[PDB]
């Protein structure tokens, strides 16, 4: 594949975003994903609303706890999800509201498990949201430099996958650009299961036309 991808020089990932002292990873991730396949096929760069989720996917836990095979059914069985403008972010759980069907997609195709020299297909192919172990200390407080450093797999944190290198991820988080290298976490690549586990639930959202 071509060695070096990055979808934030294409024009196809949006601004970092900061998820807040709120448990909404799970939201995040699962829905930056469907922001950059909706810049791929459609032309159109918009920021979809994580609250539209938190105050919908009832299935879920809003603040705390979420997961990914779940976020995905609920934005395509429910005809699409709102941008952030119209539905802004609280950083709390609430009512479910009268919101539109700005963006959507058909479904939502997962990775082969603890297989990296595959997720970098998918990851080729369009940004893929992952689980990883982000509780370690030195993970909660990288910040430069392509990070090696402790962390045993066994996900709690879901982001994304938005390129890659020869020995090396373009993680993108959800904690602010002051975090880490401007929001974002460069992770090596490859290892088995992966770093932090970055290979054991890997999943992209997919689209027609
Ligand atoms: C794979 C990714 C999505 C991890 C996921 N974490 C979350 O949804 C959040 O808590 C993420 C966060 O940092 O806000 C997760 O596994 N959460 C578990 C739900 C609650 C389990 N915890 C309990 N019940 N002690």
């Amino acid at each position: 594949l071509p060695e070096h991808v990055d979808w934030r020089a294409k024009g196809a990932v949006i601004p970092l975003k900061n998820q807040g002292k709120c448990g909404s990873c799970w939201a995040f991730s699962t829905v930056t994903t469907v922001e950059s396949i909706n810049q791929i096929r459609t032309g159109n760069l918009i920021s979809l609303s994580e609250q539209q989720l938190v105050d919908c996917s009832k299935k879920n836990h809003g603040c705390k706890g979420g997961y990914f095979d779940r976020a995905y059914q609920y934005i395509i069985a429910n005809g699409g999800i709102d941008t952030e403008a119209n539905y802004p972010y609280k950083a709390f759980q609430g009512p479910c509201r009268a919101a539109k069907k700005v963006v959507r997609i058909d479904g939502c195709k997962g990775v082969p498990q603890c297989n990296e020299n595959a997720l970098k297909n998918a990851v080729a192919s369009q940004p893929s949201v992952v689980a990883i172990d982000a509780s370690s200390k030195q993970f909660q407080h990288y910040k430069g430099g392509i990070f090696t450093g402790p962390c045993g797999t066994k996900l709690n944190h879901g982001v994304v996958i938005v390129g890659y290198g020869k020995d090396y991820w373009i993680v993108r988080n959800s904690w602010g650009r002051h975090w880490g290298e401007q929001g974002y976490t460069r992770m090596k690549r490859v290892g088995g299961c992966g770093l932090c586990g970055i290979a054991r639930l890997p999943f992209y959202p997919t689209k027609a036309x």
